[PDB]
DNA sequence: AGGAACACGTGACC
DNA sequence: GGGTCACGTGTTCC
């Protein structure tokens, strides 16, 4: 019997099932229940993300500017 | 339509495994399951960084409500 | 030598 | 049904 193949088999696809359940307690809002179509929401939140991270930074850079403006229009 | 209806399941999988390694940093020869682990630590030091960064952005945005009513009088 | 990691066809469940 | 999941199998890489 070639079993320890089979059973090898048998937690390689359990670990991914407990990493797909892992991946829905942390990404918003999924709907169609099926895997493919929860790793295609997981995409879409991961760039929505870094887009975010990206914008806050420069918005704070841009308003450490007029404060340093407004110091040295002060005297 | 029976194999062949499986071969479509499967392939949009694949597709989409392949993408996410297209958006998350430093996972090239990586195992499908080390995949999604490092995919959930990135969203979360995602989520982690924004609250941080707007959290410094208040800051500065009250420092710089003060002395504009310094300027002012 | 055998563990690890992948894609495949087939049976079953809705 | 059409569409999805789980299973054992065949393979290849160290």
């Amino acid at each position: 019997e070639p079993l320890n193949h089979v059973e090898a088999e048998r937690q390689r696809r359990e670990k991914l099932n407990q990493r797909f359940y892992a991946l829905r307690a942390v990404v918003p809002n999924v709907s169609k229940m099926d895997k493919a179509s929860l790793l295609g929401d997981a995409i879409a939140y991961i760039n929505e993300l870094k887009s975010k991270v990206v914008k806050t930074e420069s918005e704070k850079l841009q308003i450490k500017n007029q404060l340093e403006e407004v110091k040295l229009e002060l005297a």
